[PDB]
């Protein structure tokens, strides 16, 4: 089976089916450098069957820079780098099993070996041995799926060779999308017509299935394509056949096969399918292609590669690739600033890019194996020229290696922004899966590692949980219900002994603000966030916006992925970018008419939520605020009103005192949730009533319910029964035994339980979507006299003790199996689901849902750390604004877009005056200064006379209102009242509009000084 615990997240993103095709899969991979280490590192993380790496370099002191596993011991002992590294990465993952091999790669080397392995991926090898084998490989029967990738200091270059056909199970892996049929015309072709504000969001050409259609049973259960007309309507093909349409019905998008074509590594170095990444240089890639191409010309030719500084061999690369591009298929021109820079940094090798890369061809292995997304076709050409571009010309003595680790970073970027980095104080918020990532980048470039200002912080105050080892390798299975920031910590002083880290596990929000104050802030130098909700990340970002410090963003779902860089005077801050609120599901819907199977796992959810967390905390508190029953009687019968006391004494005279009772409450909340809602609401709306235009009232969206009669013999009935007793039994503490969870003596215990007969109550029901959850109704006097004589009944029968009013609140707890509480809420999901004859849904589906799970998966979060590692390098060397970059990327499509940040909006006033969200004024007064003085005082400063003082909630000016003109001669320390922790204040004001009748246009905040 599937280990669960362990690739929880990772399952949503790939799917059962290609988690088990992921076994059985043996891949090799090749060269095991900086680049191979990352790729080894994501496959095992992954969870493939087995891993051989082989490699042949000896290790050295300069593989240090490069490599995050190799210690000098190493390096002293002159040991293989594949077997220096074979025990670490086995660690990572003990199901992988993880080979090393030393075999000699040559012209005469024979490749039969290769046969067992269903992938190849290659790194660090020559040319001509790349065509070689990729020529043995595709033409193998089935084909030995073929990879290739390579970093060459700032320049990478990607390859794919699947064989000649390669069969993709699943285009994109999105949801199938759900589509509601308003109307069906009977025309060659017919026109199926969507309900209004329901866009279908389709594509032509796509094939639907079909389903619940009256007039036209012959569409149910048959597949049609279709061709987009409108956003509501498309055509499916001739329906003069076919019977009129009555109404109703549901179409659903269908997934098909799709074949790609590759071709051979040799055919594709003249006419390369590279992917575009940057639409501003639609032929960048052409040109890189082009220059690395020579780079390798240049090393067969010459044994090794340019050095740095050497005019010649510059110009001797530049002649190669002047030469080459005469003989590709486009004749491009070739751009002297990417030969140059290429020869400059050919030696190097940068650590962020090989981590992006590493991910990339690591997610491509996955499609390899699995077909489970639309592979890279065929070229990838990624690059960090702006790194350097904004350099100019520097020196050459600037990247001559000096003997320490740092020699390959110091061959890309210079010594210059090497000492630059070495002295970050950089605020790294969160340590989850990008955490990880973005700690063993900071300890590969060596930031923080400098004696005299380094420093770097991270604190996150959640614990390390099983799930999470898939994702962040940094942890191991020792390491479990322990701080995450110390471990990393830990990890990464293990990774760069010279790297300066302090860890903490305070949560980043207002309440701790105190600690990480204005002060803070102004000492780091670069935030960094790791987050995964939107509330934290709005928080920091205005704590950023306020003290002026630039902040990087990213963030992954799934196979998505995104950077947003932020930077002062220069880009929007996050909050400037608002996306639309969460989709609001209507409460009528939820409540009394689901039409998906997420209505009703989240209507399962709320009544657990309520069943089990909310309602004893009410009971509680209740409970706890007075002294005992008596007392709340004799307030009762004197007239006095309880803030839900009725539901309490309810609750009260349904306590259940042993196992029995408590099953026998599991089978009555049973019938009522799923037979009497049912009869009930066909009682208030029946079958066939129609409303005033005479449709029916059970049209779609909304769905007729039907009873279900409890069987103890349906798995789904005896599963929901035994969750139900175990978690009532555990918030009224009655002890109970798995005995008592057997089929045989659940049926004895309900052989006496009598069942209630069903009784229809005149109730309002909401209907309109708009509608929400009322407010408390009052409860009528009978109802009262109810509860006064099921309080004194309890009373009277010694069960009010301080034992009874008493009980356990649980709390929703998804990752724990045992609980029972996703075992609940999926057989009540399940339950409600065939009430509605809606289509069950497993419980992976159920747990991702109710628990809000977010799939995730390693490659994309390394790809994602790279990306950032980039940007922060450039955020560091204090670059103009063109060349920061934000970045989305899909990996399922898989796309790679790079596009220029929001370049920051001025906002003018009036009289020509202008401000941007990074602008912050500053005022000074006194203690006599009145609020006639702070007018003045900003007219003179800014020109404008403000309009509008704001403090928060506070109202403090406006000259409209009739009774606070008299404001002007109020002193600031009378008219706000400010606290004395501070010398100063912070306000929101905002100036009369140049038109009347338009609210007051809002400026920069103000910050007044009381000296
Ligand atoms: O408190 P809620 O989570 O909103 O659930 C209540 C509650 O049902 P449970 O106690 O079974 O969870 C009501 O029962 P009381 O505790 O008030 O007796 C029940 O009312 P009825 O038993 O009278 O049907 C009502 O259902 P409704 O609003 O349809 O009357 C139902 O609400 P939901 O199940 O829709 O949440
Ligand atoms: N306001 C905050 N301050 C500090 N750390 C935070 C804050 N909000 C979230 N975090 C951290 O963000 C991290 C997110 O990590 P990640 O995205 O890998 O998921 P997770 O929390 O480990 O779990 P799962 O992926 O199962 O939801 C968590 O470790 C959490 O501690």
């Amino acid at each position: 089976e599937i280990d669960d615990a362990l690739y929880s997240r990772q399952r949503y993103v790939l799917g059962d089916t290609a988690m088990q095709k992921m076994a059985k899969s043996h891949v090799f991979l090749s060269g095991m450098g900086g680049l191979g280490l990352e790729i080894a590192k994501n496959l095992v993380l992954a969870g493939i069957k087995a891993v051989t790496i082989h490699d042949t370099e000896k290790c050295q002191a300069w593989d240090l820079g490069t490599n995050f596993f190799l210690s000098e011991d190493d390096v002293v002992n002159k040991r293989n780098r594949a077997e220096a590294v074979l025990k670490h990465i086995a660690e990572l993952n003990p199901y992988v099993h993880v080979t090393s091999s030393s075999v000699p790669f040559n012209e005469t080397t024979d490749l039969s070996f290769l046969d067992k392995y269903q992938c190849v991926v290659l790194t660090e090898m020559k040319l001509p041995l790349q065509k070689k084998i990729n020529d043995f490989c595709r033409s193998q029967c089935p084909p030995i799926k073929f990879i290739s990738a390579d970093v060459h200091g700032i320049w990478s270059r990607l390859f794919c060779d699947f064989g000649d056909e390669f069969e993709v199970l699943d285009t994109t892996g999105e949801e199938p999308k759900e589509i509601f049929i308003s109307n069906i015309t009977q025309a060659n072709p017919g026109i199926v017509t969507c309900l209004e504000n329901h866009p279908h969001k389709l594509e032509t050409g796509q094939f639907l299935t079909f389903r619940e259609i009256n007039g036209m049973t012959g569409l149910n259960g048959s597949i049609q394509q279709i061709t987009v007309i409108s956003p509501f309507s498309f055509s499916i093909g001739d329906t003069t056949e076919l019977e009129p349409y009555l109404h109703g019905g549901i179409a659903v998008q269908v997934k098909t096969p799709k074949t790609v074509f590759f071709e051979s590594l040799e055919r594709q170095l003249k006419h390369p399918k590279c992917l575009i990444v940057d639409f501003s240089n639609p032929e960048a890639p052409l040109e890189i292609h082009t220059a690395m191409l020579a780079l390798d010309q240049f090393q067969e030719k010459y044994s090794r590669k340019p050095n740095v500084g050497c005019q010649q061999d510059s110009e001797e690369l530049l002649k190669l690739a002047t030469s080459i591009s005469e003989t590709l298929e486009e004749k491009p021109d070739v751009n002297a600033d990417i030969v140059h820079w290429l020869s400059w940094t050919a030696q190097g090798f940068l650590s962020p890019l090989a981590a992006a890369v590493g991910g990339v061809a690591s997610q491509e292995v996955l499609k390899a194996v699995t077909g489970k997304f639309s592979p890279l076709c065929q070229w990838l050409y990624l690059e960090a020229a702006d790194i350097v571009e904004s350099l100019g010309k520097p020196e050459c003595e600037e990247f001559l290696p000096r003997g320490d680790r740092y020699d390959a970073l110091r061959a890309c970027i210079g010594d210059t922004l090497c000492q630059k980095l070495q002295n970050l104080n950089i605020f790294l918020v969160g340590c989850g899966a990008i955490g990880c990532e973005m700690l063993k980048n900071f300890a590969l470039l060596g930031v923080g590692t400098s004696k005299e200002k380094g420093m770097i912080t991270v604190t996150d105050p959640d614990l390390i949980e099983k799930s999470n080892l898939n994702r962040q390798f940094l942890f191991r299975p020792h390491h479990i219900q322990k701080p995450k920031s110390y471990t990393a910590a830990d990890a990464t002083l293990k990774i760069n002994s010279q790297i300066k880290i302090d860890a903490h596990l305070n949560k980043v929000c207002p309440t701790t603000e105190t600690i990480y104050n204005d002060e803070f802030y102004t000492k780091q130098d670069v935030i960094i966030t790791a987050l995964d909700n939107v509330e934290a990340r709005r928080y920091v970002d205005s704590r950023c916006l306020a003290n002026l410090r630039p902040l990087l963003d990213s963030g992954t779902m799934g196979t998505k992925g995104h950077t947003e860089v932020i930077v002062p005077h220069l880009t929007e801050s996050y909050n400037s970018h608002r996306d639309p609120p969460e989709e609001e599901i209507p409460f009528s819907t939820l409540k009394s008419f689901p039409a998906a199977i997420e209505h009703t796992i989240q209507w399962a959810r709320d009544k657990f939520e309520s069943s089990f967390s909310h309602k004893p905390s009410l009971f509680n508190k209740f409970w706890q605020t007075y002294s005992s029953a008596e007392e709340v009687l004799q307030k009762i019968q004197s007239g006095h009103s309880l803030e839900g006391c009725f539901q309490v004494i309810k609750l009260l005279s349904r306590r259940p005192r042993n196992w029995s009772q408590c099953v026998e409450l599991a089978r009555l909340k049973f019938e009522k949730y799923f037979n009497h809602k049912a009869l009930q609401l066909l009682h208030c709306f029946p079958l066939d009533i129609r409303l005033k235009d005479g449709s029916l009232f059970w049209q779609s969206p909304k769905r007729p319910p039907s009873p279900i009669k409890f069987d103890l013999n349906e798995p789904l009935h005896l599963s929901f029964l035994q969750n139900a007793a175990k978690l009532y039994a555990t918030v009224y503490c009655i002890p109970f035994a798995e005995e008592d969870l057997s089929a045989d003596a659940l049926l004895n215990i309900l052989s006496e339980v009598k069942i209630q007969e069903f009784k229809p109550s005149n109730k309002v029901v909401q209907t309109d979507e708009t509608a929400r959850k009322p407010d408390h109704v009052p409860i009528s006097s009978e109802d009262e006299r109810n509860a006064i004589f099921q309080l004194e009944k309890a009373i009277l029968s010694n069960e009010a003790t301080k034992s009874d009013l008493q009980m356990a609140v649980l709390s929703f707890e998804k990752d724990d199996d045992h609980n029972g509480h996703i075992d609940f809420i999926t057989a009540a999901s399940n339950l409600r689901a065939k009430m509605y004859s809606i289509e069950p849904a497993d419980r992976f589906k159920t747990k991702r849902i109710a628990g809000k799970i977010i799939p995730a998966i390693a490659t994309t979060t390394a790809t994602v750390s790279g990306l950032v590692a980039l940007e922060m390098i450039k955020v560091t060397g204090g670059y103009p604004f063109e060349a920061y970059k934000n970045c989305f990327l899909n990996l399922a499509i898989p796309i790679v877009v790079f596009t220029e940040t929001t370049e920051v909006r001025k906002t003018k006033i009036r009289n020509g005056i202008s401000f941007t969200i990074w602008d912050r004024w500053t005022v000074h007064g006194k203690e006599d200064f009145t609020l006639l003085d702070f007018i003045n005082a900003v007219k003179e400063k800014y020109g404008i006379e403000p309009t509008m003082v704001v403090q928060g909630v506070k109202m403090l000016y406006v000259p409209v209102m009739p009774g606070h003109a008299k404001r002007l001669k109020l002193t600031m320390h009378k008219l706000v009242k400010p606290t004395t922790e501070k010398k100063y204040v912070d306000l929101t004001v905002s100036f009369a509009p140049d038109i009347d009748g338009d609210e007051d246009l809002p400026g920069p905040p103000v910050r007044y000084y009381f000296s």
